[PDB]
Formats: structure tokens, sequence, C-alpha cells
């Protein structure tokens, strides 16, 4: 249902823009959550990501789902079945030990082997009842994640392209980040109106596909 909306909307832009050569021209300063790292191990442990505010977020295998807040010290977990505990991570209880040390690994790969995904500012503060990851899937072209409120990122491998729509004021918001990871936000009712360049649209269209499976 969460999917259902973020679909509804972004088809609704799609089969309703008209054709363009460029980008839309007015664009936006703002910030908001977003991924800026990511590291699959699904193979072994889960999928684990960063984001905007330093929140280190992970999936695991098994359901559940751990969260690093930016202090370093505090962890936010969501059983399987969406029970949630709050501790400090130093002082962990024993069945949540091997997770938390896990949720540490993925801090610290992401931290020095890899980089930010973008130029978007950090957001200083998130308030609202935090995000957390609700649903991950890989295609061989790209990389999508959906978060608890609806934030909507993907990633396309070759190029370090990305897109992700979000809402901000009631509103929503569309940003492409370049092959230079240069970031442009638009909003939704902008590229409604005025279309985009093919290359942005394609990859939205492919965003969606994403999201029908």
């Amino acid at each position: 249902s969460v999917a259902d909306t973020v679909a509804r909307v972004l088809r609704g832009c799609l089969e309703n823009m008209p054709e363009a050569d460029c980008i839309p021209k007015e664009q936006l300063s703002t910030s908001f959550q977003w991924v800026t790292k990511w590291v699959d191990y699904s193979n072994k442990y889960g999928f684990g990501y960063q984001l905007s505010d330093h929140t280190v977020g992970v999936l695991f295998n098994n359901g559940a789902h751990m969260s690093l807040l930016p202090d370093k010290k505090t962890v936010h977990y969501y059983a399987e079945l969406g029970q949630c505990s709050v501790f400090p991570a130093t002082d962990a209880p024993e069945q949540f030990i091997s997770q938390v040390t896990v949720l540490k690994y993925f801090s610290h790969y992401m931290e020095e082997n890899l980089m930010d995904g973008g130029d978007l500012p950090s957001v200083t503060d998130i308030r609202r009842p935090r995000l957390y990851l609700l649903q991950w899937l890989k295609s061989d072209k790209a990389l999508m994640m959906l978060f608890n409120d609806g934030t909507f990122q993907v990633n396309f491998y070759h190029d370090h392209t990305k897109i992700i729509i979000c809402s901000q004021n009631e509103e929503y918001l569309l940003t492409y980040i370049n092959e230079d990871r240069i970031s442009t936000t638009f909003r939704l009712t902008t590229l409604l109106m005025s279309g985009c360049s093919s290359e942005l649209k394609n990859r939205m269209e492919y965003a969606l596909n994403m999201l029908l499976q």
C-alpha cells in the first residue's frame, strides 16, 4: 500500500507528462532522507545502507531490522513481527549481540570502502517516527529501496545515476542524481507539466517497473 501510493503517483506523471529535450529548469534547494550508501550481503547476513543523517540501517535476512542512530551509540530494532526494542549498542543483550556486531560491521565497511552517492546536503534534523527499509529489490539493472514513509529510491549500476521520490511539504518530489553525483530536485507537479529528457524519463519508467514487481 505504501508502494501502491508511490506507483499511482509515478505512473500518473509518466502517462501524463509531455515530450521534452532538457530536464525542467525549475529546481529546488532542499534536503530530506535518502540512501547515501548501501551494501548487499544478502547471501549471508542481509542488506545494509546509510542514510542522509548518518543513521545506519540493516534489513536482515530473517525479516528483522536494526538501525544505528547518528550518535553511533543508540540502536532501534524491529522484529520480523513488528516489535520495537531500543537499547544502547555497547550494552546489548545476548540475543541481539551477533546482530549488533553485524550492524557495526556494515557501518565500517561503508564508512571506509564506499563513497556518498550524491551531493544532497545532510538532513540536520530527521524528526518523525524514523525510517526503516520495508523492501528492496535488485534487478540486473538496478537496485530499488522503499522505506516505511514512502521514500523511494532506485540506483542504476552502470552509471551511478539515481532517482528518489519523496514527499516533503505534503508534496511529491523527484530527484535525479546524475553521473557526476550532482542532484537536481523537481516538484512532481513540475515534471508533469513540463516533462523531461528521455534519459531521465527512461529511468523513471525503469523505476516504476521495479515497483510493479
